[PDB]
């Protein structure tokens, strides 16, 4: 009726459709097509009406009579989880929210990679005319549902990735330093052979990885060396350096706008999926404090301010480098709960910061706004360390204060020491137990992301990244089915294995033994009597 | 079989610090420094001397797990010490190489102390550095003695 | 009603009926 | 016009909305009791307890409203106090 401008009819069905999954479904029915006319995925279109109308068992069993289903249930959760806050009956939201079809896709991948690891690897990467020729992998995205990345398999592929094509620890460290490409004939592999070979050895990505720390441990350095003593007045040599480090951080700031701009349908989701990024966040504040202290060479008379503002930046990208230590496999979900417990501690070091407010208020005026504020403010510092300077206190004496003194800074320790802390090991225990599983898929997840934008990152240096670049707008300025049917074949025979599988297990179980016997039993007393 | 022992390849290089230093009295010019490799050597056999308390019942699992937990908390110190540049740094230039580089790193082994001789910024202030100075203090005393502690529960639970 | 423990108990004095009446 | 009136009560009515009014007033006198007790606390000139009777009035006025909510949500007066 929207569109207008029973009732509704194919045109709006596929107008939903395409609003949904959005580039899963685009064009389906190409403003109607002939209705007499059959169907030609079939199947398809009883799956995605059960899930519209919510019938679990019946898209259960049409996807059982059905083809590619591992990426068919992906969006089956995806559309599941979209009909959840668009309903009104809470009851009947819940009971949208209990798809559970997640676990019968990972079910069906765990089974299936259970052989042909390869052919199984293959399978998550094909691409699906059925879903209009498109990648699982994406569809899971599109899903959100980190389980899709818990099982092993998807590590799996992930490190195949990771570890380049010559996948095959410091040995590779001390390779990466010089160029042997015989101690690679002798460490791992898998007059042109010295060029593919170079090739084969750079296009890895741990190997551009350990590069770009290599590059942003050295300017790092280098831009805090600018900082020592650099930052100098505005005779042109000072900005010598000074420009030499800030031609280079455009040069990052150009190399995030291509990792974050020709990744898209709309700009607007563009720009989207990239703010949704907490780190590109964190790079574009930083960018931000750089330019605005960039104004510091503009205003001598503010050169030291601007200095300051880039000192701020300095601890900015500072912090920002640390985000790589979590790649590591054990360091991982360290630094994972790290950042699950950033909120609470604010707020309980607010609540820690307002104790101490009192504490020094309740101690200063009552022992003696400049001189005596500087004191007392000194006094407060000094809480930390725990000086306690009382002579003034116990001079007075020679002194009702001295008591409520002792005692509340008694109490004052007591309460931060014993609760502040022991607060914090409760929610590292709930963090630690099940959200351990649960940041194991937030890092295997930032993982999937890392990997892809190394990937993703042109196999090239910083310096020659402007090279790279100036090519790309070069290039812009100047303008199988048997084998994907017989792996499909595979799965389908997997899937029907593991149905029969399922359903076996079920005949067997034990409380259908009772009932069974009890029916039996029944009927011998019955029919004997 | 020899090599295999952690234990004897500490008695190796213990052997070879001592057999280093006693180039000492070869060269009573560098008598001192010979002196000071001798003395590297004696910390390695005191540190190789403790090897034997974990034959005791009880305090065997104590020191095995101390062994167990040997390298992560390595690369966590590291981190630690990271993060400490990264504090030293940020303050020093910004308040005020050898004079001035030599107190910057007085100021940053005085870290663990807790001194904050901030009487300098304060001074300045009579000051837009004191408050980032409190606040990145305060979130970094959160973050290594919550985290950097809490976290060897975890493996020590383990 | 479908309590297991039941299950058993009904079931033990169906047995116990089938056997004596069957000698 | 009314439209406004009755729209204000609604977003006045609210609990929370009176709870913030409350910590922010709440707040706001601990500070300035404060601010009274670090310099105004001054010998008996009448100028010193101007502010002094100023926050002392409304610490009355703030015993009054503990009274109030105290003391009229009763069976028993005794039941009341207890
Ligand atoms: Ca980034
Ligand atoms: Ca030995």
């Amino acid at each position: 009726e929207e569109g207008r401008l029973p009732a509704f009819s194919l045109h709006e069905v596929s107008r939903v459709l395409k609003d949904f999954l959005h580039d899963a479904c685009r064009g389906f029915y190409q403003w109607l097509p002939d209705l007499s006319r059959k169907s030609e995925d079939p199947w398809r279109d009883l799956f995605l009406w059960a899930v519209l109308q919510n019938r679990y068992e019946m898209a259960t069993y049409f996807w059982a009579m059905g083809r590619e289903g591992v990426a068919a249930a992906l969006a089956a959760c995806k559309i599941i989880k979209e009909m959840s806050h668009l309903e009104k009956e809470a009851e009947v939201a819940r009971t949208m929210r209990e798809a559970k079809y997640e676990q019968l896709a990972l079910d069906l991948f765990s089974e299936c990679y259970s052989n042909s690891e390869d052919r199984a690897f293959a399978l998550l990467v094909r691409r699906n005319h059925s879903w209009s020729r498109t990648t699982c992998l994406h569809l899971a995205t599109e899903a959100d549902a980190k389980a899709f990345f818990a099982h092993d398999g998807v590590q799996a592929f992930l490190t195949k990735i990771w570890w380049g094509d010559m996948a095959t620890i410091l040995r590779l460290l001390g390779a990466f330093t010089c160029p042997a490409l015989i101690y690679t004939n002798l460490i791992s592999f898998s007059a042109a052979f010295l060029l593919t070979r170079w090739r084969k050895f750079w296009g890895a990505p741990v190997t551009v990885f350990l590069g770009n720390v290599v590059m942003y441990f050295a300017f790092l350095f280098l831009f805090s060396y600018v900082l020592l003593v650099d930052f100098r007045p505005p005779p042109q040599g000072p900005s010598g350096s000074e420009v030499t480090l800030y031609f280079w951080v455009f040069t990052l700031v150009l190399e995030e706008i291509r990792q974050g701009f020709f990744t898209d349908t709309r700009l607007v989701k563009k720009f989207t999926l990239y703010v949704e990024d907490n780190w590109n966040k964190c790079d574009m504040v930083a960018i931000f404090l750089f330019i605005v202290g960039v104004t510091c060479r503009m205003v001598p008379s503010v050169f030291e301010a601007g200095r300051t503002v880039l000192a701020i930046d300095f601890m900015v990208f500072t912090l920002r480098l640390i985000h790589i230590f979590a790649i590591h496999k054990q360091l991982g979900p360290k630094i994972i709960i790290v950042e699950r417990m950033m909120k609470d501690v604010f707020f309980f070091l607010f609540f820690l910061s307002v104790w101490l407010v009192a504490y020094g208020v309740t101690t200063q005026a009552l022992l003696h706004l400049e001189w005596i504020f500087r004191r007392v403010l000194y006094r407060p510092y000094l809480q930390i360390f725990g000086q306690i300077p009382l002579d003034e206190i116990d001079e007075a004496r020679v002194l009702y204060a001295n008591w409520l003194v002792i005692l509340l800074l008694v109490t004052f320790l007591l309460v931060t020491n014993v609760l502040l802390m022991n607060l914090l090991i409760a929610m590292f225990s709930y963090t630690f137990q099940v959200v351990q599983g649960n940041a194991d898929m937030f890092w295997k997840f930032q993982r999937y992301h890392l990997i892809v934008e190394y990937h993703g990152r042109p196999a090239l240096a910083p310096p020659f990244i402007l090279l790279s670049h100036l090519s790309l707008v070069l290039k812009q300025v100047f303008r199988p089915d048997p084998v994907d049917q017989k792996i499909i074949t595979w799965e389908t025979v997997q899937k029907e294995n593991f149905l029969s599988t399922m359903e076996k297990r079920r005949r067997d179980s034990e409380e259908e033994v009772l009932r069974k016997t009890a029916h039996r039993v029944d009927l011998i007393a019955k029919y004997i009597g």
